[PDB]
Order: C-alpha cells, then sequence, then structure tokens
C-alpha cells in the first residue's frame, strides 16, 4: 500500500466563475521514491485527455517525491453530467484504480441568501460580525464571498455546507469589519456563486436593515 | 497490524453538564481472530488505575473480534486535561496504537453568543430561520441548542466549529420556525455549553422585537 | 452526650452542576466525649459504599466533639431519588440509627423566572437593587446566581424558598449594583439552577432598556 492516490474536486468558485481555470488534481501522496515510473491517465466519458499539465515531482519532508498531475477542465463540462476518473499506473502499485468523481448530483436547488446585521450586543465590540445566511442549495459546491463598494473584503470566514432537514444544504459567512465601518453607513454585499442561481450569481447588500 | 483502535472523544453535551454521563469510547474492536489473548492495562494519564470496564468478546461476520471497552469519565478529569490511555496490545499487535485524546489544549476562551433576528426576506417564506452566532471559543468542544418557553426546540442544525482569524473558533446555529409562530409573541433562546463559560452555560433570547 | 446525626444535604448548585458535585456531608453533633471510636457506614439503598472519607474527630468546646464524614455521591443517583444512610454507631447509643436523606418526592414543576427592574423611587439612591422573581418550582432544591457580561456577581442575596398558594415554591434574588452600572446600559442576568428546568439551567437578562 505504498502509493495512496487522492483525487480532489475542482475549486467551487473557479468551476462556475471565470477568474482561474478549474482543475481536478489527482496527486498521489506518501509515494515511495524507489518507483519514479508513474503514468497519469484521464478517461472522462471514455475519452483520453492529453493536454493536462504535469507538475514536476517535488521533494517533501519525508523521502517522497510529490508528483502532481493537474488537468484543465472547462466549466460547462463539469457543470453538466460528466464522470471524471483518474487512472494511475505504477510498478509497485498492483492494478490501477479509477477514482470516479463527478458533480452529477440529484437536482440543483437555488439558494436563498439572507444578510443579517450584527446584534446590538456585538456593537459594543471593536469589530462587528456581518452574517450572510445562504440556505436551500442542494449541491454543496458553492462559493460565498464578500465585497464593499465594488471591492472584495477578505476578512471573512465561511462555514462548510451542512445538510438540514429539507435535504438541501446551508452555510453561513461571517464577515469581521470595524464598528466604525459599519456605523459610518458603508454597504456590504454577500456574493454567492451557486450553479442553480440565475447567471450562477446572486448578491445581497446590507448596510442598515432595521424593522 | 491486525487489531485497530478508533478513539472517539465524548460529546460536549455529555461531558460538559449533568444531563448525560460522559462515556469515553475505548473500543478495541477488529481484533484479529487468530489470537484471542490480548494485553489490557488501563493506564489512565500514564498511571494504571483499578477501573477497567471491558465488554465481553463479540465475534463479527468479518472474522474479527469486537469489544466495546467504554469507560465512565469523571467530570473533574477532563477539566484537568488528563489523558485516557488504555494501552491495549496483542501478540499480533505488540506495539500499542492507543492514540490518546486529551482536552488540555491551549488556553480556553469564553464564547461570545449573539442571536440574530431573521432578515425581511425570510418573512415571505412560511419557514422562518433564527440564527445564533457563537464566536470566540478556542476549544472546539461546544454544544448549542435552542429553547422556546423552557421547552426544547429540535428543528435546528449547527455548523461545525470553524477556526477564526484570531485563533479561536466560531459556529452558527440555525433554528427554522413557523412564520406565524415568529410573528406572534413567542420568544426563542439559543443556549450554548462550553468549558470556558461561567457555569459552563449561557444563552441569548431572540424575540420578535429584538432587531 | 447523645449523638444525633445532623444530615447535611448536598449543595443545590452541586446537585446539578459539575463544580463540586459529589460533596455530601454527614456531620454528627452532640457526640459522646468519652469514646475514642467512630463507626460510619453509608448505605446507598442498603448497599455498602467503597470510596468514602471520614475526618478525624475535632474538639468541640460544649463538652462534646465533632466528626466530619464525606462520601462521593453520583449526580444521577441523588437527582433520580436514591436514599443514602450514613449509619453511625457508638458505645453510648447501642443500636445504630439508620437516618436517610434524598430529594423531596413529588411531581417537579419548572420555575418561572422573572426579572424586575429597580423602581422609580430607588433611582434616587446610589445603589439600586435588581430582583429575580423565581416562582413555580415544587422542589426547594434550587440555586440562583447573578451575572453580568459573562462574569459572576457576588453582591447578591437570595431569599429562602417560600411555599406558594398552589403548593409550589417561590423566592427572590436581590442583586445590589451601583446606579452608574445600571444606567450605563450594562446587562445583568440571574441564572436559575433547578431540576425541572430544561438542561437544569435558565437565565433571564435584566438591563436598563427593558421598559417602554
Amino acid at each position: 500500500g505504498g502509493p495512496s492516490v487522492f483525487l480532489f474536486p475542482p475549486k467551487p468558485k473557479d468551476t462556475l466563475m471565470i477568474s482561474r481555470t478549474p482543475e481536478v488534481t489527482c496527486v498521489v501522496v506518501d509515494v515511495s521514491h524507489e518507483d519514479p515510473e508513474v503514468k497519469f491517465n484521464w478517461y472522462v466519458d471514455g475519452v483520453e485527455v492529453h493536454n493536462a499539465k504535469t507538475k514536476p515531482r517535488e521533494e517533501q519532508y519525508n523521502s517522497t517525491y510529490r508528483v502532481v498531475s493537474v488537468l484543465t477542465v472547462l466549466h460547462q463540462d463539469w457543470l453538466n453530467g460528466k464522470e471524471y476518473k483518474c487512472k494511475v499506473s505504477n510498478k509497485a502499485l498492483p492494478a490501477p484504480i479509477e477514482k470516479t468523481i463527478s458533480k452529477a448530483k440529484g437536482q440543483p436547488r437555488e439558494p436563498q441568501v439572507y444578510t443579517l446585521p450584527p446584534s446590538r450586543d456585538e456593537l459594543t465590540k471593536n469589530q462587528v460580525s456581518l452574517t450572510c445566511l445562504v440556505k436551500g442549495f442542494y449541491p454543496s459546491d458553492i462559493a460565498v464571498e464578500w465585497e464593499s463598494n465594488g471591492q472584495p473584503e477578505n476578512n471573512y470566514k465561511t462555514t462548510p455546507p451542512v445538510l438540514d432537514s429539507d435535504g438541501s444544504f446551508f452555510l453561513y459567512s461571517k464577515l469581521t469589519v470595524d464598528k466604525s465601518r459599519w456605523q459610518q453607513g458603508n454597504v456590504f454585499s454577500c456574493s454567492v456563486m451557486h450553479e442553480a442561481l440565475h447567471n450562477h450569481y446572486t448578491q445581497k447588500s446590507l448596510d442598515k436593515s432595521t424593522g
């Protein structure tokens, strides 16, 4: 059990928004250095793929050369129903195993996005927390970001999507900003990129929601 | 090689208060059936103790011995952060693989609980969701539950503790209630339990006239 | 010179919290002053205990002595209704007496917690008093503590439980704070620790912005 191959899904943001190329990464881990003959094969829908980028093997803390194989995949190919399997052939590895991963879930569901203002107990703190509730989406592949005046706010942490009683998923996005910024009247928009939304994008703005 | 040990920490609800008895899970299951003799010596936090509650041997359909060797945990023991090593062994497993769990991590921090009224967009739907933001706690062991008029409200889901930018953790509790029930004079309270709180318990009441 | 056991019940906070839970005391009074032996035996529903501690006899100035005995008691046992009999034997009183204490039987009722602000006539004083009306609980075993901003408050006094008209009990907890802290918008809350409460705990916040 030397080569332990792990296949990871593409980036949930880049798989529907065009800023970076989404990519299935199939990188073996804890691989011995005595067998540098590794063949990487992709057989999505039975068709071999030969334009993938082959990162050179990198030395780790142990005596393992980390060979990295990355495949550039179009957004619309992963968005529809297409199964991606990674086949790795090694001399020490007995028989290559196809790691079947895909986005072919049951049925896409449009998330409902709600921006919640900070509690009045939080207003005494120096930094207030801005909450964006994104609920209702069935595929866990989602991207929730924050922005203010058209520029991103990187001081946010988003919970992983968890499954509720409806069978869909929900998460939360907490944005930490200064109390002066919130009390000055500045607006903040929670940007959500789910494949079931219109144009794969929605945005809800909160600056003062009282009533 | 052979026998395997998967240690489960006690639930925070069980180990934090009196409502449940904190029972650690020192399962020594999947012992290889070739040798029935195992070596057991309960070395709790490095010192052998007389307490040794071992289940009788159970033979599974996978030709592996299963024993649920659980133990009751004193509420003062986990506060001190002492270890709970069982030090299991076998002839086919000469090295003990007891991956001991201790709660003594870092410095505990008090959670800052904030309850959030639903946004105006949620009032259209018949399912109104209430939000409890629990932030600032460093140990991930925390239990959050909702209340209404002193009775439990089990139609809630909680995100896992997400690590924050200050080294502490945070999570959210989402309680879905009826729109008419929320718009009536019904109050709701989210109560959290954490080892750094006063009396290991705090709560915030969410009313229709809060935000 | 007749040793009668003064049974001390466990602390109501220790009954359902995890702070000092197994503390149960069986201190005897008016013990004999000419017998150097003390025979103790706790009978948890007639079963002998195995982990108990008895203090050596201390000098009492009223021609007597005082003995302290403490047994670790499980939290779920007392709560449910188990009976403990720390039987005390001596030479002056030959046949030992089996005295028991437990939680009071009957249907437990949950307490209704109410926070009342300081009155208008108390705003002239420099120290206002905050009251916590806890009414409707049938077992008298209850712990009421005040807190603010997650930190405990110690300048509080709680009345003993008073039997109500319907058979339940009620009490008040008076927390005396400075008028500056009350008018600053600081939030205070009385925590009620009762058996019939859900999660054995209930808080009720009291703040300046509590009226209209």
